[PDB]
């Protein structure tokens, strides 16, 4: 199962980036799928989930910012990143986010998001 992350960068406070994540649909159209998130000296964090049915879900840090969504063909999911703040850097990783299983047993390589002046 592969997980695809692509879409970081190196942007000033208040920029913007669309973190993409690729993987089978037979993942995405069928299992909840979230953007997490680990920052230096922090643990991984999940910051949003789209449920199989569609329905998204935020952390209070990201709600009003960040928007995850799907693209029509479930074999994409997009992390939109507006207003980006210092305290957004981390590297960014997609994966299931089962609110019984979570994650599944493996993670992608992530993409590197940083936010400085
Ligand atoms: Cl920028
Ligand atoms: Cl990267």
């Amino acid at each position: 199962v592969q997980l695809v992350e692509s879409g970081g960068g190196l942007v000033q406070p208040g920029g913007s980036l669309r973190l993409s994540c690729a993987a089978s649909r037979s993942i995405i159209s069928n299992n909840a799928m979230g953007w997490y998130r680990q920052a230096p000296g922090k643990q991984r964090e999940l910051v949003a989930r789209i449920s199989s049915g569609g329905r998204t879900t935020y952390a209070d840090s990201v709600k009003g910012r960040f928007t995850i969504s799907r693209d029509n063909a479930k074999t994409t999911v997009y992390l939109q990143m507006n207003s980006l703040k210092p305290e957004d850097t981390a590297v960014y990783y997609c994966n299931a986010a089962s609110l019984v299983r979570g994650p599944l047993d493996h993670w992608g390589q992530g993409t590197q998001v940083t936010v400085s002046s």
